[PDB]
């Protein structure tokens, strides 16, 4: 880790999983690699697409969020099996899926307008910036979406595993 | 203090999938004053996105009631044909933020918003900004709040 850094394609079929629970038209995250910073933090770089809304007939705050739950499950869940998850690197996917991945909540969720993201295709990332106990973890993320084009948001995301 | 008006709510939520229309009732006033503030109530039967009340749901439940409150504050003056077609489109959610406090029910709970500032600024069209505040609770001890900027 202070000599190479980790480095992940795409699970597909950690990708399925992550998304099975959702509406076939609320599916927006495509790809994702995921990645360990030189301090240990886990980090997801990501595609999304949006062919259509999914609750309502440019990008906007609640695709914003739906957006990061799924690019948040899948870099949580491929973070673990490939131990790259501050304070779970004793846990395996399994232990962690049936008993952590259930009981992770957003405790506060912020998203911030910079430039319109088209809303079809558009790229995103997040950090575990801090992970730290509270009897629970308490994380810090931050995340940011572009687009080809300028189009940007971004905001923070503190998430309790209980 | 304005009762739920029915034939607005209804406006209001036509473009919703029928399983993402949280929004009941809304209750509309306006502070001595002149803050445009909805004491709504809500419900989530169905879910409309996935299998407590959780973020977005939460975003989309301040959607409803922020246009129900915008549009009824406009039909009152705090015309909506005009606004409906012209402004109402052109609200723009600068930026959203939530945050869960104690677990709330999403079958029934409760919420309020407030407009705190409205702001003309001009820096560069012309525009009109507005900090708003939301809180949600339920009949248990359930609470989460936030803010959202708006952009007219």
């Amino acid at each position: 880790r202070h000599m190479t850094t980790a480095q992940h394609p795409t699970d597909e079929d950690l990708l399925a999983r992550v998304l099975v629970p959702y509406k076939d038209h609320c599916k927006y995250l495509r790809s994702a690699v995921v990645t360990e910073s030189d301090t240990g933090r886990a980090v997801a770089r990501c595609e999304f697409a949006i062919p259509e809304s999914c609750y309502i007939d440019h990008l906007n705050s609640v695709e914003v969020n739906i957006c990061y739950n799924q690019m948040m499950y899948y870099l949580v869940a491929k973070s673990v099996k490939e131990g790259l998850l501050a304070g779970f690197e004793s846990w395996t996917l399994d232990d962690f899926w049936k008993h952590q991945l259930p009981d992770i909540l957003i405790a506060r969720f912020a998203s911030n307008f910079r430039r319109p993201v088209n809303p079809r295709a558009f790229s995103g990332e997040m950090e575990f910036q801090s992970v730290t106990r509270r009897p629970f973890l308490h994380a810090e993320t931050a995340y940011r979406y572009w687009d080809a084009d300028s189009g940007r948001c971004d905001g923070e995301a503190v998430l309790a595993f209980v």
